[PDB]
């Protein structure tokens, strides 16, 4: 599935997590823009 | 964590619940104003 904010939650910054990577998390409210 | 709509679900009115208090729930779409 596409990485979305529906099945992902945010918790703190990425500096404390070992072995993290970078990729875009698609917010579905952005293509709507209603 | 701050009380947000993502981690709470609503079921009926608050007249039936015993010992319930009043507090604000943060709507995350309201500061977005999309
Ligand atoms: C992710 O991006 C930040 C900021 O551009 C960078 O400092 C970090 O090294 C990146 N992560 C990786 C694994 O390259
Ligand atoms: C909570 O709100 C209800 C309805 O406005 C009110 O009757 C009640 O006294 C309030 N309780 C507190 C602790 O403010």
């Amino acid at each position: 599935q596409i990485i979305t904010t529906d099945n992902t939650f945010v918790s703190g910054n990425c500096d404390v997590v070992i072995g993290i990577v970078n990729n875009t998390v698609y917010d579905p409210l952005q293509p709507e823009l209603d």
